[PDB]
């Protein structure tokens, strides 16, 4: 029953020059979001993704906005690390400890999501979830990076595998994990496929769907959301909270 | 949190409405409720009230000619039908032609049609509106009230007390203030327990919704549709919505997610 952040989705590339995503950040803020999750993703290249974000990074800073990077390759990350943006989310969980001691002299909170890409019990799966984040916060902490700034993504949608009873789960017991380590969790939801084999409809173009699930995860302590509509959501919040 | 019961909002005046012509386009009416049910619709709430106040005998005489088409229409296909009428003729018409639910916004408060009521095997849904600044406790006491002296006024006509549906009002018909419609929403469990009856609840883009957000409610669908959740988890029996689909998606996550 805690107000969660809402994290707006916003890709350089298919919005895309930097003016239609950068419109599109603040439009997100001026809905509600209150940090900007930044992607800029093509196909098959680290010069290509930083050369897309130095000029929307520092245009959302100079309006005060907080914002997040979705970036797993460690030299992109690093160049987020001394640009200083309040967020840098790793769908990989940062495997690579060459970057670890880099991540320490840093103060941007680190995102730890968790993901198993081919045999799915559901709940072995939230087992080996329950270790792998024991397992990668300590390392995390021994080399330096204090513990109060790791957030956890236990995974959503395709990175659960193809089974939506594991998303389901997942959506079920986060706030074990929330419990289990003392930690913030963020829940990403957003127009995923799972959410069309339970109601039979047309996913990335239904956002009821997607609604129901985001409340439901703000409901149980969800302490951020992932969404990209985001005025819905945040009038959906506003909405649920008042509501009782 | 259990069962719930959607009824499909048809305004068959606005389904006919007017692009330069009135009220003459009586297919698509027809069509929206078809479409509406293959969405998830449990009944279809059919509107057919003039778009402005009209008391006269020719009034009547068009609600029923536009309801008369559309009614017979849903009843060859086995559509559970509601009438949004609160004229005492146009019920009268909605009696002999054995529809499953007649919604009165004013609540029945002729007694001359109370005899056809007994009657009658269909369902009554019994709203609760407001006077006209009542601070929001009073209000919910007065509705307590009111349903209390008119459930009784309608089972000393003979009509079986199993059969009344009661509706609390949202929105405008509690007044302008939105705190009123908070305190309804959040305690209209209260109604189900001291009368035993079911209850509706009618929250499909009302104004004050937009008056908790600040965003135009009146064409969007993410705070009717948060409002419609939480009466769901809260055990209202029957919901009054337009967009029946993403309230019936909406509902196939909450089921699933438990
Ligand atoms: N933190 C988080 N980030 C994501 N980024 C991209 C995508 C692709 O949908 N998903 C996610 C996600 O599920 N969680
Ligand atoms: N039963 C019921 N019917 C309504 N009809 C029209 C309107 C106006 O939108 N409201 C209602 C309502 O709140 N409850």
């Amino acid at each position: 029953q805690g107000m969660s952040k809402i994290f707006g989705i916003v890709n350089i590339t298919t919005d895309s020059d930097t003016d239609k995503a950068i419109e599109h950040a603040l439009h997100l803020v001026e809905d509600g979001a209150d940090v900007i999750d930044l992607g800029a993703a093509s196909s098959n290249g680290v010069v290509e993704e930083i050369k897309r974000l130095k000029p929307v990074i520092k245009a959302l800073k100079e309006k005060g906005i907080s914002i997040s990077v979705d970036t797993f390759k460690p030299e992109v990350q690093s160049f987020c690390i001394e640009q200083k943006v309040d967020f840098i989310n790793d769908i990989q969980g940062f495997p690579y400890p060459e970057i670890y001691s880099g991540l320490a002299k840093s103060d941007c909170k680190l995102v730890l999501m968790h993901s198993v890409q081919v045999e799915t019990n559901p709940e072995e799966v939230f087992t080996s979830m329950m270790e792998f984040f024991k397992e990668r916060i300590a390392a995390l902490v021994e080399a330096g990076v204090k513990r109060e700034r790791i957030i956890l993504d236990p995974g959503m949608g395709f990175f659960l595998g193809s089974n939506p009873e594991t998303s389901i789960l997942v959506l079920k017991r986060f706030p074990e994990i929330q419990e289990a380590f003392n930690l913030q969790v963020m829940i990403a939801v957003s127009r995923k496929s799972f959410l069309g084999k339970i109601t039979g409809t047309d996913v990335k173009s239904r956002l009821a769907p997607t609604l129901a699930a985001e409340m439901y995860a703000y409901k149980k302590g969800a302490d951020y959301l992932r969404t990209h509509d985001v005025k819905s959501l945040s009038d959906a919040l506003k909405i649920s909270k008042a509501l009782g």
